[PDB]
């Protein structure tokens, strides 16, 4: 509590810190306070508040070079992870999406397993106020050169650093190098797919605890993000590219002939995905 | 003209009206004035504005079963178009959208002609405010029961009745009953496609001029709409129908097989479509 002592003793203010003191006003708070709520904590006198106002705004403001406000305002910040309930039509709806876009892979589930159907455990939202800002913010600027529209999906993605995804967001400089498509965020409408990747390129080694690739006790975790794609460039064939071809703004393709496989997509930019789900389930 | 008048009348404020008459009030303007606006244009006594206010109060509030306001507020209701310029990159954005998906079909240029290219005379943003409103209430539905997705596209619509729809919207009670898919509201990824309907179904008689489907000299108008798909139905086959499937928003299908023909897409309730731009064009 000491940088709101040294605030107001700078003032000449030390006697009201009685009040400071038992209402736990800290500089964060104090610096978001005006008249009105100086009055309801018991600042009645109009010069002590008009000092305590003009303090905070020689601050604030005199000097924003510092950012002495970002310094203030980190409280609060990071995810949290709201759990949906199983009776509500958003988690019916995510778990029909889950279920049905499971399909047979060119391989004999070796990577992600052999199953048919999903057990989901719980399925959460997340919620991070910054990387949603960033997430926005390109999702306006890729509109603006795409006639108005974003071109925004729904998309699952598989990954052995969900939680670092879930707490700073996707990072294009933890791109997949050795992808098919090039140093990209890869994003799948199957959700089997993206299973595949749940432990690693190719399945990995399996669970941790089993070194089983096609284990049906050990939790998995997947990611239904929403991706803005914008002006996508339709790729046939794979090309190594560390970055989106001139003009667009992702990549789609298809690495199986037409029938039960659905189209996937390709990123070179963090900022363009946000995880809006966090699913937790098992194969069956 | 008379209704502000006799509203000043009833109140005892006769000696009020000359000044509304040189500052234009009409009741629908008055209904919007508070203290500091009716003091603007001269009206000093508290108790006349007190009074004012307090019949504008019983008026709109009192007797919102007559929903007097809606009869006061038509004016400014309306389409505008705005003109995109050439030089601006929304124009050029939708203009390559424009040319970039012709192609051939089936049919040998019969319905829409025999072409390569468009030559893009105006393109113009369609501005209505009780239509987008009509289409965010649907498209915030929709997203309430698609995880939060509303499946947005862009997409083509050609039809002969181009201005009914951007002065009134999409209605399904103009529906294509004959369409393939059913009685239903009918868009196109690909251009060419939508093309072929701008004079009615398998390109009616032509243009009205010349009654030329391919004629190289008449301005034709296409819409390139904002279209709400949600959760979209995949139908492989001809399939009438009168509704969206149960648990659906839209139904998804294609005619080809080619990898260049694109998707095309149906909606059953105009609601889910808006047209965002009008282009103006002639076949090459
Ligand atoms: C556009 O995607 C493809 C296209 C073609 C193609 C080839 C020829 C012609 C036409 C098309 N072939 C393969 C892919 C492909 O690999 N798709 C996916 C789909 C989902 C995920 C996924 O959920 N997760 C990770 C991931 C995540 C993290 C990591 C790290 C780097 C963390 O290990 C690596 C891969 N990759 C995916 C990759
Ligand atoms: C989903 O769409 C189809 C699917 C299949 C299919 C068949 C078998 C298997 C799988 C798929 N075959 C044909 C179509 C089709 O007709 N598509 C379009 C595409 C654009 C427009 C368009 O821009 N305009 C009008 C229009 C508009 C207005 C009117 C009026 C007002 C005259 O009624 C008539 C047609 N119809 C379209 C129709
Ligand atoms: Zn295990
Ligand atoms: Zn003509």
């Amino acid at each position: 509590d000491f940088s709101i002592t040294q605030f107001v003793r700078n003032l000449g203010l030390e006697h009201l810190m009685d009040i400071f003191e038992r209402e736990q006003i800290t500089l964060d708070v104090l610096v978001e306070m005006g008249h009105k709520e100086l009055k309801e904590i018991g600042i009645n006198a109009y010069g002590h508040r008009h000092k305590l106002i003009k303090g905070v705004e020689r601050l604030i403001s005199g000097q924003q070079g510092l950012n002495p406000y970002l310094t203030l305002n980190t409280s609060g910040s990071g995810t949290i992870l709201i759990d949906l309930s199983p009776d509500d039509k958003e988690f019916q709806s995510v778990e029909e999406e889950m279920q049905s876009t499971v399909r047979e892979h060119r391989d004999g589930g070796h990577a992600g397993g052999i199953f048919n159907r999903y057990n989901i455990l719980k399925i959460q939202k997340v919620c991070n106020k910054k990387l949603w800002e960033r997430y926005t913010h390109r999702r306006k600027e890729v509109s603006e050169e795409n006639h108005n529209h974003a071109n925004e999906r729904m998309l699952f993605h598989g990954s052995p650093f969900v939680n670092a995804i879930i707490h700073k967001g996707f990072d294009e400089r933890h791109a997949y190098i050795g992808g098919m498509f090039g140093a990209g965020i890869y994003f799948a409408e199957n959700s089997s797919k993206s299973n595949q990747y749940v432990y690693g390129i190719g399945g990995g080694t399996g669970c941790p605890v089993h070194k089983d690739r096609s284990c049906y006790i050990c939790h998995r975790q997947l990611l239904f993000c929403r991706v803005t794609l914008g002006k996508s460039f339709l790729q046939f064939s794979a090309m190594k590219m560390a970055h989106s071809p001139p003009g667009h703004h992702s990549v789609t393709g298809r690495p199986s002939v037409n029938g039960l496989a659905l189209a996937e997509y390709v990123i070179y930019r963090g900022e363009q995905a946000y995880p809006e789900y966090l699913i937790t389930y098992q194969i069956m």
